């Protein structure tokens, strides 16, 4: 499928351009307009958007999400989403460790130790959430009329998250874009896998 393989293919060419002098001109010129547009009410409404990509908060979300959907279906596509889960923190985790890219450290709001790319928030929003809305649509018959709406809240909470990352000075855009493009190609995958063992279409 085109989708996944052109999300593989973008990363790749961000994973080489981060380490163009124009890219890191541009990357830290936008983190720091990002300042300029900073409130103190704004600082904490987006400090609290950011929490809903944070791994202590998805995981709790996934397994309530799961037994819910074990209770009334009694389907275990919840292990499904804890898979993807654990293979999307894998996998960020290892990319951090073998790029190395140093933080923006301009102006910070929060606090992180790791290296910055790919956005381990990104990458969860933009994996956890469509998955999320593809179960939900699966399994709920009174959310079939407003599919689209459902995939269109994924969206909008995953590209505020990856706003926040900028807006809160830990991350730079494009550890935002790698984050999404990997998060994105994982829940295709998953997507796909579940689409082609169902027995009845």
């Amino acid at each position: 499928m085109y989708k996944p393989v052109s999300l593989f293919l973008f990363f790749l060419i961000l994973a080489a351009a981060i380490h163009t002098n124009a890219v890191q001109s541009a990357d830290e010129a936008i983190s720091k307009a990002a300042v300029l547009i900073r409130q103190p009410w704004l600082n904490e409404v987006m400090t609290g958007i950011t929490h809903l990509g944070a791994s202590s908060f998805l995981l709790p979300l996934i397994v309530i999400i799961g037994a819910g959907m074990f209770f009334y279906r009694k389907t275990w596509d919840g292990l499904l989403m804890l898979l993807v889960f654990g293979t999307d923190r894998l996998l960020n985790k290892v990319l951090k460790e073998w790029i190395e890219r140093v933080r923006p450290d301009f102006a910070p709001l929060v606090h992180e130790s790791s290296f910055s790319f790919p956005s381990g928030h990104s990458m969860n929003a933009a994996c956890v959430y469509p998955v999320i809305a593809y179960f939900l649509v699966k399994h709920l018959p009174f959310l079939s009329k407003h599919k689209k709406m459902v995939y269109i809240i994924a969206g909008v909470i995953a590209v505020l998250v990856g706003i926040s990352r900028v807006y809160l000075g830990v991350h730079f855009v494009t550890d935002v874009l790698g984050g999404f493009s990997l998060g994105l190609l994982l829940f295709f995958l998953v997507k796909g896998f579940d689409e082609k063992i169902k027995r009845f279409r």
